[PDB]
């Protein structure tokens, strides 16, 4: 049952090395893992909403409280960007 929801991603700037929220809203897709093996609510994102001059694409997101660390706030001035980082390079940032 790949359900669908509405959230946002997080673009990064190499000139300042920062992770701000993307102006595009797009949407996510709740998924019960590829075959309900890890019970991981795979969240598939995709440009299916109203963008703002920034063309994006589908981004497979994962949710594991026992593997990827949950980062709702990165100290300093920050609204609410839920970012999950594992250890190698599977670290994505999201904002609602």
């Amino acid at each position: 049952t790949v359900i669908k929801f509405r959230a946002g991603v997080c673009e990064y700037n190499e000139d300042s090395r920062l992770c701000t929220p993307i102006p595009v809203q797009g949407e996510i897709e709740i998924k019960p893992n590829e075959e309900e093996e890890l019970g991981f609510w795979d969240f598939e994102w995709r440009p299916t909403e109203k963008p703002v001059g920034r063309e994006l694409d589908p981004i497979s997101l994962i949710l594991i409280p026992g593997e990827t660390m949950w980062v709702p706030i990165k100290s300093s001035k920050s609204g609410r960007i839920f970012a999950l980082v594992f250890s190698s390079n599977e670290r994505y940032f999201f904002w609602l």
